[PDB]
C-alpha cells in the first residue's frame, strides 16, 4: 500500500490519470475495461507481461451463460429456481437442501449464483453487439453433471467465439483478438510491462490509484478517479502460495506463468477476506510439460485413446480415465497414511498403435499427439517389458519431485493382468471396475477414436497384443486457482466487516469464486467472469470522482 | 491513552501463552496474559499433554541417543514425502521448514528442562510411546521422545488439566498478571510500524488499550470454531474439532491489515470425531485418538469396511473425505462404528475420544439395538436427523445383507489375525492406540476379535474433525511474525496454533503439537526479552 496525504494526492504525484484503472489483460480485465469504456469513462489496462491475454489466450473460450439468448430462441427455458438447485447441489453437496431458503448455500454463495444467472446473458449480448466478443452457440455441450435431476437445462448454456476453430481449441486466441482489437479501437489505453505492486489510498482509506514496477525497475503511480479493477488472474505459478493454500499439492497448471498471486500481496495490508483459497480449477496434466514449464501446455481436459488405460506404479487401474478433469485430478492425491505416500501421485497412460494413429490430438491437453507435434513426453517401446524399463527411467529423472517413486517389482505381471481384464471390459462395453463411458461427460471429452463396427462403448477398445506401445506420465495440476479477496456481487472488494473498500474492485480468478471446489460445466470459469465484469463496471461507473 | 502497561503482553492462556509468559517473566520482565474466555487453558486444558521433545534429558540419561541428522530425516520424510531427499542439502525441505525443524530439536529440551526446574511444568518420561511412523528407517530414536506432566493420570488423559494447573499456578505465584474476558481485537502500532500494544473488547463491550514496552506475543490458538475460516482454508471439510470454542481465528483478522504471510492455512491437526458430539457442540469432546473395540468394525453406508479402523488419527480422518466425482458425493462422509457386547463391556473408555463408553458416562451418541436389523433401522434414523449436514446420505437398500457379509469376512480375518483388506494391527501405532480389550488366550492379533452372532449391538457415527488448525502468520524461528518481505514486524510475536506450523499436514508422533510449541515459546520469549523498550 501507498497512502497519500490530501496535499500529495492533489499535487503532480501521478504520471498518468484515468477514470478507471484495470489490472490484467485476460478476460476479466479486457471485458471490465470494455464495459467501463462504453459508459463513457477513460480507461487504462495495465499488463505485467509483454503480451496481452494471460491464461485466457490459451483457453478454448467455452463460456457457460445461463438463460442465454440463443438457448431461449431455440425454445430451451432455463428456469432460475432450477438453475440455482443445479449449482447448489454440485457446489455444496453436503449442505444442499431443496427445502432450505438458500438451498443450503450461504447467503453470499446464493447471491453470487443469482448474480451469474441475472448478468451473464446481458454481458454476453453487449460484448457481441459492440463487436468485442461475437459468439456462436454450442448447443450440444452438455453440463458436466447433466444426469442430476436438478439440472433442468442440461445443454444449451455454452457459447464460444464466433470464429473459433471447429474443435473450439483456439477460442481463447480468437477472444483475445476480438476483445483487444475492440478495446484499442474504442480508445482504451494499454501499458504492458507494468507489474502492479501497490494500491494507493487517500486519507479516507479509498483506492485512488496504483503503483506499478516497470521493466527498467522504475516505478510509476497512476491515478484512478473512480475505481481500480483487478483482473490479475490466480496464483498457480507462485509455488509458495500454491503449496500453502490449495487442498491438493499440484505441480503447476496451464495458467500463464505471470499469474503469481500479486493481488494476495497487494491486499495483505488492506484488511480483506481471502476466500476459497483452498480451491483451484483442477485438471490432470502431462506431467513432464508441467515440470518442464512448457508454456503451450493445456490441462488434460480430454484424456485421449480408447485402447488406452491409466495404471499406477503397481501396474493396476485405479480410476475411470474418462472422468471429468476437475474430479479426476483429485484421484492423483489420494493419501496412504500407512506408507506415508501418495500412491497415485503420477499415473501412467498406456496406449497402443491404434490409439496412436486414431486418437491423437493437438488440442485439449491430449498426451497422444499427431505426427509433427511435440512428443518429448511420449515413451515408446516395441514391447510392454521394454515400455516399463523406459517408464522407470522417466520416473527416476523426476525422483526429487515424486517421492522417489518406483514401479513395483511385479509391475510387468500386474500390467499384463490389468490389460487382460480391461480388454474383457472393452469387449462387453462394461467397465465393471470404474464405469468408464457410463456418464455422458465421459463421452463428451472422449476425443477421437477409430470407427469400429462392433464397438459396444465408444470409450473403450481392447489393447492390442502386438506392439509398439506408448506411454506418458500424468500428474495433477490446475487451470488456475480460484481463491482471493472476497467481493460482493458487484465486484467490490470487501473489508473484514463485509463493507466495500471504496474504489477497489476485482473480477475473475484473482478474487474468490462462489463455486467452491466444483466445476459445473465447460465454460464455468469464463461465463461467470463476464457476468461479474459487467456488474463491476456498472458499479465502478457509479463511483464519484475522487482525490 | 493506555489503561495498563507491561513489558510483555501475551494473548491466550493455553500452552503457548502460559509458557511464553513464564519464560518472559523469568527474564525479569513484567508480563500480562490476556484471555478471551472466562477460564484459563484453552484447548491445552483438554489435552492429554503428551509433549514430544527430541533429544530430551531422560532419553539421553537412559542411553538413547537422538542424533540430529537422523531427527531431521525422520521429520522431513514424514512432512514432505514428495520432496524428501537424503542427499539434498536441506533434505528436500524449504530452508524455512528445515530451520524450524532444527529449532525444535535445539530448543524443546532446554525449554522443558527450565519449565520443570522452576516448578511450572514438572514432567515424567513416557519411554514406551513410539513415534507414529517408527517403522520408517529414517527414525533412529523410535521411542523415548515423549514427556508428560508428572502428576498426569496413568492413562495420561488429564495431562492437559494438570499442565494448566501447574503452569497457571506458577504464573500467578511468579507475579504474571491475568486479565480474563479480554478479547484482543487489534495490534496498536507506532509511527514506525512497530507493535506497541493491543486493544481488547471486554465483556461490557467497552474497549481497553494495553501497552507492551517490548513485545506482544500471540498464543491465541487456531480457527476450528470460526466455520467460515475453517471451510474456506482447510484441505478437508471438517465438522468441528476438540479445540476450545473460543478459538475463532481472531489473529487472522487482527493481522489482515498488517501485511503478514498466512502459511500452512490448508492444514489442521486432524482426527475422527464422534460426529454427534461435534454437531451437538459437546465442549468435553475429545478427538477419537483411540478407536475402541476389537470386536468392532467401521462400515460405510453400504455396510462395507473401507479402512483400517486402527490407523493413526491424523491419517484416518482423511479417509472420510474421499471424493466420488461421478456421484458428486463423499462416500465415507460419516462411517459407522459397530460393536458387540464383548467390546461394550471390555473396551469402553472415558478417554481419548472413544465412542464406546462405560456405565455412568454420557452415551447419547451410542445407537442401540438387540439385533443387527434393528440396529440398521436405528442408524437410519440417526442419519436422517443430520440429513442437512451430510448430503442426505442414506443406508443402501442392501445394507443388512452387506453388513452380514462384511462381518463374516472380518471374523475370518480376526480368527487368523490377518486383515487381508486393510492390514489392521500390522503397524505398531495401530497397537499403541488400540485401547482396552478382553484378554483372550487364542487371540492372534490384539486389534481384532470376531463379532458375536448374538446381540445386543451398538453403533456410533464417526465424522471428520480437528484437534485444532495449524496455519496462520508465518514466523521466523524466534517467533517473530514476518511481513511479506520476510522481515519481522518489530515487537510482534506468535507461538502455537495461531501461527504457521512447519509440519505441513503431518502428525509426527504423540505430543508433536505441544513439544514444538514449548520450543518456540522459549525462543520467542528469549528474543522478546532482547527487544528495546519502545514508545
Ligand atoms: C489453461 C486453460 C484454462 C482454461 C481453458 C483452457 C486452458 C488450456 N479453457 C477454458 C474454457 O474453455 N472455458 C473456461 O471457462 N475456462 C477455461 N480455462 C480457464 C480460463 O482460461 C481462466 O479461468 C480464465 O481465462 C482466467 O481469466 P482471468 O482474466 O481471471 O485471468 P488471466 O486470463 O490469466 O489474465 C490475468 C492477467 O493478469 C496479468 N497480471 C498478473 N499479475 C499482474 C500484475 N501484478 N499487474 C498487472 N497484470 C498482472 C497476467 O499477466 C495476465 O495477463
Ligand atoms: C482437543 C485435543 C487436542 C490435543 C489433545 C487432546 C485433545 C482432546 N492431546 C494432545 C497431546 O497430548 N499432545 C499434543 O501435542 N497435542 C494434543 N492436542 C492438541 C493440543 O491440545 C493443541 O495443539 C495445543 O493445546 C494448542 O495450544 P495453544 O496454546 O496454541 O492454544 P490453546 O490451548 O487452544 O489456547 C489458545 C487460547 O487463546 C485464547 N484466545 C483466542 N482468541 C483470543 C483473543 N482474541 N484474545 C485473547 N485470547 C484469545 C483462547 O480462548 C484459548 O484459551
Amino acid at each position: 500500500v501507498l497512502t497519500m496525504t490530501d496535499a500529495q494526492a492533489a499535487s503532480a504525484s501521478f504520471s498518468a490519470e484515468y477514470d478507471i484503472v484495470v489490472v490484467g489483460s485476460g478476460c476479466a480485465g479486457l471485458t471490465s475495461a470494455l464495459f467501463s469504456r462504453w459508459h463513457g469513462n477513460s480507461v487504462v489496462v495495465l499488463e505485467k507481461a509483454a503480451a496481452l491475454g494471460g491464461t485466457t489466450f490459451k483457453s478454448a473460450f467455452w463460456y457457460w451463460v445461463p438463460n442465454n439468448v440463443p438457448m431461449r430462441a431455440a425454445g430451451i427455458a432455463d428456469p432460475k429456481p432450477d438453475f440455482l438447485k443445479y449449482v447448489a447441489r454440485v457446489t455444496r453437496p453436503q449442505f444442499y437442501d431443496p427445502e432450505h431458503p438458500t438451498l443450503g448455500l450461504t447467503q453470499w454463495e446464493y447471491d453470487m449464483c443469482e448474480a451469474i444467472y441475472d448478468s451473464a446473458s446481458p454481458a454476453a449480448e453487449l460484448l457481441a453487439q459492440k463487436g468485442a466478443l461475437p459468439y456462436r452457440h454450442v448447443p450440444f455441450a452438455t453440463d458436466f453433471f447433466s444426469e442430476l435431476p436438478e439440472d433442468k437445462a442440461k445443454s444449451g448454456r455454452v457459447l464460444t467465439p464466433k470464429d473459433g476453430s471447429p474443435s473450439m481449441a483456439n477460442g481463447g486466441q480468437v477472444a483475445i483478438r476480438t476483445l483487444s482489437t475492440a478495446a484499442r479501437r474504442d480508445g482504451i489505453a494499454f501499458k504492458t510491462g507494468h507489474r502492479v505492486q501497490r494500491v494507493i489510498l487517500n486519507s479516507k482509506g479509498e483506492a485512488i490509484g496504483i503503483e506499478a514496477l516497470k521493466d527498467d525497475n522504475s516505478v510509476v503511480r497512476i491515478r484512478a478517479r473512480k475505481a481500480v479493477i483487478f483482473g490479475s488472474g490466480g496464483f498457480t505459478h507462485d509455488p509458495e502460495l500454491r503449496s500453502n493454500f490449495l487442498n491438493v499439492p499440484v505441480y503447476g497448471g496451464c495458467a500463464a506463468f505471470t499469474n503469481e498471486g500479486d493481488l494476495v500481496r497487494i491486499t495483505s495490508s488492506l484488511g480483506v477476506q481471502l476466500r476459497n483459497m483452498n480451491h483451484a480449477w483442477l485438471c490432470p496434466v502431462t506431467f513432464e510439460k508441467a515440470i518442464g514449464r512448457d508454456g503451450s501446455m493445456s490441462g488434460m481436459f480430454s484424456v485421449a485413446g480408447d485402447s488406452m488405460i491409466f495404471v499406477d506404479k503397481r501396474g493396476k487401474r485405479v480410476v475411470n480415465e474418462k472422468l471429468n478433469y476437475n474430479e479426476l485430478c483429485q484421484k492423483l492425491f489420494e493419501w496412504d497414511g500407512a506408507k506415508v505416500e501418495y500412491p497415485n501421485l503420477v499415473l501412467i497412460s498406456i496406449w497402443d498403435q491404434r490409439s496412436q494413429d486414431h486418437s491423437a490430438s493437438n488440442d485439449y491437453g491430449s498426451a497422444i499427439v499427431p505426427p509433427g507435434a511435440d512428443d518429448r513426453h511420449v515413451i515408446k517401446s516395441d514391447t510392454l517389458d521394454g515400455l516399463s524399463q523406459q517408464i522407470s527411467l522417466r520416473l527416476k529423472k523426476y525422483a526429487g519431485q515424486i517421492g522417489h517413486m518406483e514401479l513395483s517389482s511385479d509391475f510387468n505381471a500386474n500390467l499384463r493382468e490389468s490389460i487382460l481384464r480391461f480388454n474383457g471390459f472393452a469387449s462387453t462395453g462394461k467397465d465393471e471396475d470404474f464405469h468408464r463411458g457410463e456418464r455422458a461427460s465421459d463421452v463428451l471429452f472422449n476425443g477421437s477414436t477409430k470407427k469400429e463396427p462392433d464397438q459396444k462403448n465408444p470409450t473403450m477398445w481392447p489393447i492390442s497384443s502386438v506392439g509398439p506401445y506408448y506411454a506418458a506420465l500424468v500428474g495433477g495440476g490446475t487451470l488456475d486457482t480460484k481463491g482471493g479477496p472476497k467481493t460482493n456481487t458487484h465486484g467490490q472488494i470487501l473489508d473484514i466487516h463485509d463493507k466495500p473498500i471504496r474504489g477497489l474492485y476485482g473480477v475473475g480468478n484473482c478474487v474468490a469464486s462462489a463455486s467452491s471446489g466444483a466445476y459445473w460445466a465447460g465454460g464455468a470459469t469464463l461465463g461467470p467472469m463476464i457476468a461479474f465484469a459487467y456488474r463491476a463496471a456498472n458499479a465502478a461507473h457509479g463511483e464519484p470522482k475522487r482525490t
